[PDB]
């Protein structure tokens, strides 16, 4: 079953989709996926939408929103911050948990890239009421990647005008003052459930090693990589996405399906 | 006002966006967005879903569906070939037609890349109920992009597998062998209404040239070109795609909104 939904909070709407298994009756296990910085809900050649069908083969229901700013939702890009998407992922948590075919005890978080930031520090932040946490590419090196644009063209362009543009995209100087405030190895770092991250070790945008960092700074046992070899950013292959997908399904399904 | 839509036949689900103006009740015009080769119903950095908002400004609405095998939609990718999606095209055609929001009058239809040349096709196919059509950097040349491959590395490994992997999406000999029997040139000819092709000279996935071809051999003074000077492919800069939208919002205005 995929139908689409909605989300309005202070005049703003999300625009989502939301996945529950067919054969399941009664409250399902939810998970919730989070898409990174100029992406939206369908993700990079549509990982998104064959992870949450993959969930929903084993009994596992899903939502994918588009950030306010993004995609299909409500906004401009130069209207987001990084601090706009986590208020937009606590809606999309509310939303849920107040879905009647929710099983509130068996909620999940997927974050891609900057999306995988906002997961981990939305998992933070409800830990007692977030079962499992997935985190592909997760960018929490985001505010000194942006913080390294200051001394490039960027950093020119933006003192001039306010705003950059990152090819097709208004990026706000906002944006820049709100992310050069967080850490977001910080913010997520006492999540005690369990926390699978993959990553492809010829990542270009996130490099490999941010996950050797996720491992050791921000949580202890409860965390273990699956490495995706040879694989860049977002997966970009059959092998390399199928690979994620299986990976990430059979951790949701021992961590979401029993306990 | 912006709300999904679906539409199924056949056994297949397409999913989509629909936009009607807010200030403006009744039967309004109608333009039918198709997305490109990989691309979705959102498009290249949101550029369809400004499309979208900037025709609901000026009286005009617009659906956007995912073709089957892309996006929200149902279907593998490896289902899908051109003609699958030009009976997509038919069927979101009659879709719109039967909405009761719809001026039948008034229906324009736009596409970018290869759902340029599904536009140009339908637009033929339908040349007394299509009012005008707007083609975004239009992959005319599609079958001559795909043939080429043929005796490059992607040829060698369809010859052993029936599929290529084209970057986590599985593209399927069917689609080959259907489009190898298509010239969009010939099939776009004899429309006469107004036509407007918007194509960026740095166009590197579809030369510049294609869109010289199809002012020659295609339509006579009825199209018009705007050439975005130095853009790529889908006009990834704030500059290109303001001047690509505002240059299709006119048109549409002056061809949808008159009388
Ligand atoms: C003070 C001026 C600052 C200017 C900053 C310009 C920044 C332009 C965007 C740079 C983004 C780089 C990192 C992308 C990382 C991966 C994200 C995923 O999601
Ligand atoms: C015989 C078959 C051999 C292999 C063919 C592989 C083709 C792989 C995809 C090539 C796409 C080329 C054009 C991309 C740009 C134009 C369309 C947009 O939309
Ligand atoms: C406009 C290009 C859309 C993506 C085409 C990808 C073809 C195979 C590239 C390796
Ligand atoms: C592959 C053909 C490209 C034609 C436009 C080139 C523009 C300068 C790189
Ligand atoms: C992982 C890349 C996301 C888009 C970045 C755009 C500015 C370089
Ligand atoms: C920008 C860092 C990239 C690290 C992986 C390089 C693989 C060729
Ligand atoms: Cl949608």
């Amino acid at each position: 079953m995929q139908k689409a939904v909605e989300i309005t909070y202070n005049g703003k709407t999300l625009r989502g989709m939301m996945h529950l298994p067919d054969d399941v009756k009664g409250k399902v296990p939810m998970v919730i996926m989070f898409h990174g910085f100029t992406g939206n809900k369908v993700e990079s050649h549509f990982i998104f939408v064959k992870m949450s069908r993959a969930l929903e083969k084993v009994g596992i229901g899903s939502v994918r929103f588009d950030f306010y700013g993004s995609g299909e939702s409500d906004g401009d890009f130069s209207e987001m911050t990084f601090s706009s998407e986590l208020e937009d992922a606590r809606q999309i948590l509310k939303f849920v948990k107040e879905q009647p075919t929710t099983d509130p005890e068996r909620i999940g978080l997927l974050g891609l890239s900057m999306g995988g930031a906002i997961a981990g520090i939305v998992a933070r932040e409800y830990k007692d009421e977030i079962k499992a946490l997935v985190l592909w590419a997760p960018a929490f090196n985001m505010p000194e990647l942006i913080m390294n644009e200051s001394v490039k063209q960027y950093g020119a362009i933006m003192e001039q005008l306010g705003f950059v543009d990152i090819g097709g995209h208004k990026l706000s100087k906002d944006f820049v003052e709100d992310i050069s405030k967080l850490n977001i190895f910080e913010l997520s770092k006492g999540y005690d459930k369990k926390v699978l991250i993959v990553h492809g070790t010829n990542d270009e945008a996130v490099e490999y090693k941010v996950s050797d960092r996720i491992l050791k700074e921000v949580y202890g046992d409860n965390a273990t990589r699956v490495t995706i070899e040879n694989a860049d950013h977002t997966f970009k292959s059959l092998e390399w996405e199928k690979k994620a997908i299986e990976e990430s399904v059979e951790f949701f399904k021992k961590e979401l399906l029993k306990g």
